[PDB]
């Protein structure tokens, strides 16, 4: 028990996860004017194989689209990294309002929702398990969602939610390339942070997309419609899962433009 409500939410997490009060916590607010242009940065290059898509699962606090990672069939290369990271998942972050659900913030501004595309260093570690705790183990792309116009590339994801209504339900989810969800240009901010929920490892190199993608209120309504309870129990909706921002504490956020 760790959640997003008062008794076990983000303000309490530290009682248990002392690393909550670390020096590399995420999300952070991004101050555009204090960011630092690094000419060593490369374009990120994604290469997913839609055939790696596996399942979609309800984890109570969120939902997950999991990927087969026994190969280098779906990888991320470029940006800051000199080796390649293997794709293992995507998931979203939202809030109880359609207007305030992002984790990362830009210049004090909170977006409606956030997608995270997570990878691990296959070059260096043997599994996600090993990798998960090391300084350079994970890399996540974060895409800011802005409420507006319906985003039709999210349809295959929403139809799938029907089958994963309550906690612990899984379903097959295949032939899906997540790179369909990224913005048009892939310019980014990067900083050293961590997972945005327990275990809160500071094992993540973030990549925030300069560009946002859309979603409508009703799409968003859908996420918030899943349940956190097991089937047969009283309904408890998946209202929100976003962490407030954390002091930057000496960290530098670099830009690829
Ligand atoms: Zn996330």
């Amino acid at each position: 028990d760790w959640g997003y409500d008062d008794k076990n939410g983000p303000e309490q997490w530290s009682k248990l996860y002392p690393i909550a009060n670390g020096n590399n916590q995420s999300p952070v607010d991004i101050k555009t004017s204090e960011t630092k242009h690094d000419t060593s940065l490369k374009p990120i290059s994604v290469s997913y194989n839609p055939a790696t898509a596996k399942e979609i699962i309800n984890v109570g606090h969120s939902f997950h689209v999991n990927f087969e990672d026994n190969d280098n069939r779906s990888v991320l290369k470029g940006g800051p990294f000199s080796d390649s990271y293997r794709l293992f998942q995507f998931h979203f972050h939202w809030g109880s309002t359609n207007e305030h659900g992002s984790e990362h913030t830009v210049d004090g501004v909170k977006y409606s929702a956030e997608l995270h595309v997570a990878h691990w260093n296959s070059a260096k570690y043997s599994s996600l398990a090993e990798a998960a705790s090391k300084a350079d183990g994970l890399a996540v792309i974060g895409v800011l969602m802005k409420v507006g116009e319906a985003n039709p590339k999210l349809q295959k994801v929403l139809d799938a939610l029907q089958a994963i209504k309550t906690k612990g339900k899984r379903a097959p989810f295949t032939n899906f390339d997540p790179s369909t969800l990224l913005p048009s240009s892939l310019d980014f901010w990067t900083y050293p942070g961590s997972l945005t929920h327990p275990p809160l490892y500071e094992s993540v190199t973030w990549i925030i997309c300069k560009e946002s993608i859309s979603v409508s209120s009703e799409q968003l309504a859908q996420f918030r419609s899943l349940l956190s309870n097991v089937e047969g129990d009283n309904a408890v909706p998946m209202q929100h899962n976003n962490r407030p921002t954390q002091p930057l504490k000496g960290r530098t956020v670099r830009a690829s433009f």
